[PDB]
């Protein structure tokens, strides 16, 4: 019995952290981001807050004129985004309430692993600041000389645990990792196995 948060999403494997947050690896149809029953969606992007990759295009297609307008206004009012910075836009055409845009660091840059850790912590901070109960992280960008999958998964899971160890009041109860690639899924499975969970 395959089940998950909205049509297009299936939970593959989950781990429950000591203070009760649930991390769930989720088989995902990114084109169904509009149906996703998760309150916040992370949009990994650049300083310019551009709409590339499956997530950017799915948010663009679901959002319409209202979304293009909200991103344009956010660029004017808060942009450009600094490295590891997160900024929020009210959703258009989604079950989610907000899109959490973040400027992810480039692999090979000075302390990029620590900056990825800060990025993930800033996303969680942006979600909690809207009192969101759940947040979804889409696939990490995979262009030229991008972060190795094992490193990105290790760092993200470390950041998440650390954030929740440092809070006793965060509204977030569920974190989903949206994945569809068999190798990416295996990597998250291997990395989650090492956590203090269930």
């Amino acid at each position: 019995a395959g089940m998950g948060p909205g049509d297009g999403f299936t939970i593959l494997s989950s781990k429950s952290l000591v203070l009760g947050q649930k991390l769930s690896l989720t088989q995902s149809d990114i084109s169904h981001i509009g149906s996703m029953r998760v309150e916040g969606i992370v949009h990994p992007t650049t300083a310019e807050i551009d709409l590339k990759e499956d997530i950017g295009k799915a948010l663009e297609k679901a959002g319409g004129k209202e979304f293009l307008e909200t991103v344009k206004e956010l660029r004017k009012s808060q942009g450009p985004l600094e490295v590891a910075e997160a900024a929020v836009s009210q959703s258009s055409g989604l079950a989610a309430k907000f899109v959490i845009h973040c400027h992810i660091p480039q692999w090979g840059s000075d302390k990029c692993e620590e900056q990825l850790e800060e990025t993930i912590k800033n996303c969680l901070s942006a979600a909690e600041d809207k009192k969101l109960k759940s947040v979804a992280f889409p696939p990490f960008p995979s262009g030229r000389n991008c972060f190795p999958k094992q490193t990105a998964a290790q760092v993200t899971l470390k950041a998440i645990s650390a954030h929740f160890d440092d809070s006793s009041a965060s509204s977030l109860k569920n974190v989903y990792f949206l994945l569809f690639d068999s190798e990416s899924i295996g990597i998250y499975v291997q990395e989650m196995a090492k956590l203090d969970a269930k």
